[PDB]
């Protein structure tokens, strides 16, 4: 718990800069900007307003790590959901800290090149998230792949491909031990499988006993059908290993492009010093939004905004359920989804599917989407559809499922 | 030209995305978003209203090189004021192309890590501005200084320097040969001087015969005291060798992130599949309230604006200028400012001036900007002081100088 070993030369060679009456700054007046107040109605809920002062501050440069106000705010809200060990430790053991991202994929876009040098090997459990793999594939890594199934990563699995090294070899700097290992715990996308409790204690030992980072990609963490959430590995990160992207695209708003990082101190200041030199810091006027409703809102709120949502998106699940066991049954096999906006299906008798969607399936006016996008070899055949069931009504659910049984059937 | 030799392996590694009834999006539902409607007012314009239907749109997902709107009207914007000759050339020649950033700082971030492998050559004239020196750094290019005057680089200086290597060494691969020249042609941070047009030819010439990459960095554009504006690199850009990044963060807002790069498409494209796997996009939200605003202006609104900044610009040059004039002329020299927000003051008794502006003028009640942050060793001992006059009134402006000239004047 120097953190040296995980990082590359140039995360490493990265500086913080040399940086009343104030002449030092390099403000631009912002008495020049041509918009001065804005109103934003938020549904049942308190409207957001900048008045004069406040929307020259929203439209002003701001801190690289985020709007304190906004950072205090979810500093209380990890808190108080994950209560992690490493609140209290000293910076260099990896202290807890964080930061506001613009979106969860620029934290884990920027964890991935602070760590990974060419030739290095990183596990993650296939089927992937494609964003995730389209970061991983042009930084030179060796992608392994962890067994997975209904109930997320297998920990015994991991056990035997981890057998392939060394424990005393982690810090050892000419041994090539993986990295990291990267999990969407919740919702994965695209199979829609959540990790059980159990399974998380058994992969947080391993990843202890072969000294790697945990990171914990949790975007869809908010949207669980149940509504019971179980403990997330930063909140059993005695060891100071976990860094966890969390992200409101789902649950607040995509397009605004706010989300954050949580971890070890010493990680999380190479990644602010990152993007210092990139996109500088996020938007301060959609912070401030975000800042104010979240404020306004507070326990009570954000609960109830939340609640709601799920709501929503377990009718979908329950809906495109119905349209699966409709049309589909003894023609593919599907797990109900315990988190997130994605069924998988695996249709059955058929290698690969591109053809059958990808081609036929649009000449009918409909698309699911094939799985081989979500595989690090995507020119293998895949035999699996994704749906999502974010927007579709029970009525568009239906015809879309009567048409892939006919074509399933058409194909044999 | 093909540009292979100026890419790095991991950035011609990148990959597009693999990836009507459509189950097949991964959008999340933006119903469920709490935020209604929005109005912002702008200073004696149209008031922009983001309504149910377009506040909807405004926060969601939407494409990684900006939205349509915005993109059509700045390219047609960069045609009408530099008419590059690059419009109508193939692709694979430079024919021009375009893409909303997140600030203009993420484009250069971006050509940076696309271009530079470690032990490349680069050029430019210190001092520079020191976001840049520190992007630089920890890529571990030789940074090769080029001098400069108060007309900006010195070509002669340039043409010693390209002369250890001879004019067919560019595409030799075995040769290490410059990648490019980065500057900053109006109003450099932090020295205030601009690039003559007959300077600007000489150079081109450079970069052709040794045959590299310019990177015009040109934040202060629209901020030209001598309100005829000189011919860009880009309008003289006949090779397709001319990368220019634009910022809309002096003019219109530096809170809300976003900025313009325009260049030859297969670099452009480069940075763009960059961008799809870090911030996916710039904020949807303040590009619509941005494209509202352009296109409600038009021409004669746009012009008017910059019209109104640059006066008032001008104006608050002329108050620093009599300020350093009353108070200064003796102990320090300072060349008159062409564009920009800030004066570049030598003062002439000492070594470094960390000394008496850091302990000894902070405990006064002035704050000015030590030049040490603006070189690549900025440990060395620097004489300049950078001031901004952005912001800070006439009054402010006399009380400050008036301290700066007495802690002058105890240390000689
Ligand atoms: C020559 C040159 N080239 C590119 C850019 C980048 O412009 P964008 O289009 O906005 O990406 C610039 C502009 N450089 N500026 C200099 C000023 N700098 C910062 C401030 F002015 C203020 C500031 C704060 O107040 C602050 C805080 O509140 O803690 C943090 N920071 C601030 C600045 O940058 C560092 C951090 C984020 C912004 C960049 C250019 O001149
Ligand atoms: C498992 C997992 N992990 C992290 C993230 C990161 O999300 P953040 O929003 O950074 O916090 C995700 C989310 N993945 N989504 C998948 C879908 N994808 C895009 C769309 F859904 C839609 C979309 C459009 O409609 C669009 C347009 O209208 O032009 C453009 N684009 C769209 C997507 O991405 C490509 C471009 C920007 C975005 C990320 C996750 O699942």
């Amino acid at each position: 718990e120097n953190y040296a070993r995980f990082i590359t030369a140039a995360s490493a060679a990265r500086n913080p800069s040399p940086i009343m009456i104030s002449l030092a700054g390099g403000l631009p007046n912002p008495n020049m900007f041509p918009f001065k107040t804005a109103v934003i109605t938020v549904e049942n809920g308190k409207t957001i307003q900048f008045g004069e002062e406040m929307m020259k501050r929203a439209l002003q440069y701001s801190p690289s790590a985020g709007i304190p106000e906004l950072l205090s705010w979810l500093k209380q809200l990890q808190i108080k959901l994950h209560n992690p060990p490493t609140i209290h430790y000293p910076p260099s053991q990896g202290q807890m800290d964080l930061c506001v991202t613009s979106g969860s994929q620029q934290g884990l876009c920027k964890v991935f090149e602070m760590i990974i040098n060419p030739g290095d090997n990183v596990l993650l459990d296939e089927p992937a998230y494609s964003g995730t793999l389209q970061s991983l594939h042009p930084l030179g890594c060796n992608i392994i792949n962890v067994a997975s199934d209904e109930s997320g990563i297998v920990p015994d699995s991991l056990r035997d491909i981890l057998s392939r090294w060394k424990p005393e070899d982690a810090k050892n700097p000419q041994k090539n031990t993986p990295k990291f290992l990267y999990t969407v715990p919740n919702g994965n996308n695209p199979t829609g499988n959540s990790l059980t409790s159990e399974r998380k204690k058994e992969i947080y030992e391993l990843a202890r006993k072969y000294d790697f980072l945990i990171i914990e990609d949790d975007p869809y963490y908010f949207l669980q059908f149940n509504k019971f959430r179980v403990p997330t590995f930063l909140s059993m990160d005695v060891d100071g290993r976990v860094i966890r992207a969390d992200s409101f695209s789902k649950i607040i708003s995509s397009g605004l492009r706010i989300g954050f990082l949580t971890g070890p101190k010493p990680l999380i200041e190479r990644v602010i010093l990152h993007i210092q030199v990139s996109t500088l810091h996020p938007s301060t006027f959609n912070q401030l939004m975000i800042s104010q409703l979240l404020h306004e809102w507070g326990e009570e709120g954000f609960m109830a905004h939340v609640d709601r949502v799920i709501d929503f998106y377990s009718n979908q699940k329950d809906a495109i359920l119905a349209a699966a066991d409709k049309w589909l049954t003894g023609l593919a096999e599907w797990h109900v989804p315990a988190a997130g906006m994605f069924l998988w299906i695996k249709v059955k008798g058929i290698n690969d599917v591109k053809e059958l969607i990808e081609e036929k399936a649009v000449k009918m006016g409909v698309l699911m989407l094939p799985g081989n996008a979500f595989y690090v070899d995507s020119s293998a055949p895949s035999p699996y559809l994704r749906a999502s069931f974010s927007s579709a009504s029970p009525e568009q659910m239906d015809v879309a499922f009567q048409v892939l049984a006919q074509l399933i059937k058409e194909s044999l």
